[PDB]
């Protein structure tokens, strides 16, 4: 139908502070403290996977969505 937008001019993931349940494939269960890595944008609509799920995937409202620059471990 339309044509996403690539999102570019990232970072790489960033973390999700809400109380996402998600009841489907296409969406994806958010929780505070979670962190998610942004694949896809439209603005107020990203598609991406949480660090801890990686092989799952869905999308969720950049009304509380912020992207950080990467963390390391130790």
């Amino acid at each position: 139908m339309t044509r996403w937008v690539p999102t570019k001019r990232e970072e790489k993931y960033g973390v999700a502070f809400y109380n996402y349940d998600a009841r489907g494939a296409d969406e994806l269960s958010l929780q505070i403290g979670d962190t998610v890595h942004i694949l896809e944008t439209y603005e107020g609509w990203y598609r991406g996977y949480t660090l801890r799920k990686k092989s799952k995937k869905g999308i969720f409202p950049a009304s509380y969505i912020h992207l950080k620059e990467a963390i390391v471990e130790g």
